């Protein structure tokens, strides 16, 4: 009964905590709490992120030099809850795929 | 029957962060948080805030330069849970309602 | 319930994260290695303890206080490493008299 009380107490907490996160380091993070994402859909972003940034290891080690198409890939797969260029950008500036968001920001800057 | 315990422990980490936040930034959600207000309680303070601000507004286009009774209102319908110099030091510094915030502190600096 | 109570979990395993650790590793140690409320108030008072018997001891004239390492790491929580938890309470500025005394007792025997 009051045990959802307190649920909900601790849920506006967290929505006052990630408030006090410094954007500058930890974007990533307090995008997914911010958008509402589940342990879960969080964990697919990042499985997203790792494979792609294999792929984009390997095409490289082929002697591929253009990655255009991994983006679309990633546009087409990512959570719908959250923006592409948002979520790409907080990934960067966390520090997070950095070979992989430098390629996507790289092809952004030529089709935007 | 043990979602209790869970409960617990993260009210235990949310009290934890709060004492990580940077107070000079986040003072006042972190004075809500440490209070333990409700979120219907941290609404109703904000709605307070923007109600005398409104007030403050409205009086200074009429050509009032004295709003003391705009504290005397805030301290009387402030929830009983706060102190109100740290509120509104609180509220000042993390940047909230500063016009209100500041014509409070002067009212304060005439009468502590 | 069970999901909104999941979710919370998983939000404090991402906002502790976040926290400076040069200010809380501590904190920040007890959030990561998921210890209750009484876990971590334990902790504290075995602090307490070693500090107050430490601040008695130097009273008496004691300039060595090697046991009170071993008494630390004899009843510290199992889930914690010894070394870790020092460094991260004399980081914190937490117990500083003591801290020092372990750091100090660990760079003889390391
Ligand atoms: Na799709
Ligand atoms: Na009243
Ligand atoms: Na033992
Ligand atoms: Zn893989
Ligand atoms: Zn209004
Ligand atoms: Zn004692």
């Amino acid at each position: 009964d009051s045990m959802d009380h307190r649920i909900e107490r601790l849920e506006y907490y967290i929505q006052l905590l990630v408030k006090t996160v410094d954007m500058d380091r930890y974007p990533f993070y307090a995008l997914l709490i911010d958008k509402g994402l589940s342990k879960e859909e969080g964990e697919a972003v990042m499985r997203i992120c790792d494979e792609l940034s294999e792929e984009l290891a390997t095409q490289k080690a082929q002697g591929f030099v253009t990655f255009d198409k991994l983006l679309a890939l990633f546009a087409g797969q990512l959570n719908e809850k959250l923006d592409v260029h948002e979520t790409i950008f907080a990934l960067y500036e966390q520090g997070l795929y950095q070979e992989l968001m430098e390629v996507f920001i790289d092809i952004m800057k030529h089709f935007d």
